[PDB]
């Protein structure tokens, strides 16, 4: 629904304005990432099966220059916010720490595989007053590991979203995404978004320039989100116990702006 076919690359006139190179082993940098626990006890959206553990190295850690988000089959019943889940995982976002209006986002990542796994690199608007989906969401990368070579790039707005099946997205494939790094990229300007892998946009979404927040909510800042969900879209061919633990490794997040 949002086909692209054009190169993409860090614009020559942009500077690197924000980066997490995951240089510092241990916990993620608290000045860059917060943990999202907001629906642990209730159950996450999308019929998701994971508990997202905050402050827990087994799920979220920096090692050897990479962020590691790791899913595990386990019941974290000692957690006050435990929601009865069979799995643990990690969700980090830059909410309240850093956000961007326009820019080139480049994330170099090795994905988490195993039927059930749903790694994602995405964004939501800092101003959520209009609620989901109207606020505007940018999926720079989703993969569901029943189809682990397929890379999905999607935007959601009030007009264009998955609840009403009008989401603007595309897909491509990439070599062994769980075994080798690729670059997952967004080029967002006032005119359009390109979403790509390894310097190729497979997804394009234009600003129609109608000043309709329903079709272009993207003239306000967005923060970045990294997670690995379990089940929902990831669970289309079940959740494979033998797949755990599974990890997404992120070498870096770099954000460029004019
Ligand atoms: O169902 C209404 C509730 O929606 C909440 O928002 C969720 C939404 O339900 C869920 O579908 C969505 O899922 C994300 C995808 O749209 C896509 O953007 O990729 C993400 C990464 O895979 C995936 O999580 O997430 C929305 C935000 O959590 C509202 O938060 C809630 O107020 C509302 O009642
Ligand atoms: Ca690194």
């Amino acid at each position: 629904t949002a086909p692209g076919n054009e190169p993409m690359a860090i614009p020559s006139d942009y500077k690197l304005v924000w980066a997490d190179e995951f240089n510092t082993p241990g916990a993620p940098d608290a000045k860059k990432w917060r943990y999202d626990t907001s629906r642990n006890k209730e159950g996450w959206y999308n019929n998701e099966l994971q508990y997202y553990a905050a402050g827990r190295p087994e799920n979220v850690r920096v090692e050897n220059g990479n962020l590691v988000i790791e899913t595990r089959k386990e019941r974290l019943t000692s957690m006050a916010d435990y929601g009865g889940q069979e799995y643990s995982s990690g969700k980090l976002f830059t909410q309240g720490l850093a956000d961007w209006q326009y820019g080139y986002v480049e994330v170099r990542a090795k994905l988490a595989c195993g039927k059930g796994m749903w790694p994602a690199i995405w964004m939501m608007a800092s101003d959520g007053s209009t609620g989901w989906p109207a606020l505007g969401s940018i999926d720079i990368m989703e993969m569901v590991a029943w189809d682990p070579t397929t890379i999905h790039g999607t935007i959601h707005t009030k007009a264009y979203n998955h609840v009403i099946h009008t989401q603007k997205g595309s897909r491509t494939t990439a070599a062994d995404p769980c075994g080798q790094f690729h670059t997952y990229s967004l080029d967002w300007t006032k005119d359009r978004m390109l979403i790509g892998v390894d310097g190729h946009a497979y997804m394009r979404f234009d600003n129609d320039h109608k000043g309709n927040h329903d079709t272009w909510p993207f003239d306000s800042p967005q923060y970045l989100i990294l997670n690995v969900a379990i089940g929902g879209w990831g669970g289309q061919q079940g959740v494979d116990a033998a797949a755990f633990p599974s990890k997404m490794e992120v070498d870096y997040v770099r954000v460029y702006q004019k």
